């Protein structure tokens, strides 16, 4: 399938254990994709003060269209030094390793794949 329904577990900032999927645009995009199948991805909803607290490169979902069954259509998009690797919507948030942090909601998206 071209999209997959999930519902991403939503972390506090000050939880994430692992803060970044790696060290290059590609890995991090490549890792982010591995973690969204394998259902070991959380989302940090970004505000002011959040992204410092991340590592780069950032992995955002972005809305890709204006939402099948609930679930916003989103895409990823890389950032490294100010630089995105895709073009998209508005920023869901910014994608994480999940390692069991307790999440405070749950945002349901219909990831292009």
């Amino acid at each position: 399938k071209t999209h997959v329904q999930l519902s991403l577990p939503v972390l506090q900032v000050r939880d994430v254990l692992v803060r970044g999927f790696g060290d290059s645009v590609e890995e991090v995009l490549s890792e982010a994709r591995q973690h969204l199948k394998d259902g070991t991805c959380g989302l940090v909803e970004v505000e002011k003060g959040v992204l410092p607290q991340l590592e780069q490169p950032y992995v955002f979902i972005k809305r890709s269209d204006a939402a099948p069954h609930g679930h916003v259509m989103v895409e990823l998009v890389a950032e490294l030094e100010g630089i995105q690797y895709g073009r998209s919507g508005e920023t869901l948030g910014v994608l994480v390793p999940h390692v069991g942090e307790i999440p405070v909601a749950y945002r349901k998206v219909l990831l292009r794949k």
